[PDB]
């Protein structure tokens, strides 16, 4: 392991902010 939740999930690897801006590239490449 290497990483801790502040870390792994604050505006990192999920964003979606209000609008949802980078978590949408993440769905576009997932889906």
């Amino acid at each position: 392991l290497v990483q801790r939740g502040r870390f792994g999930r604050f505006l990192r690897k999920i964003r979606r902010f209000r609008p949802k801006v980078t978590i949408t590239i993440q769905g576009s490449a997932r889906f």
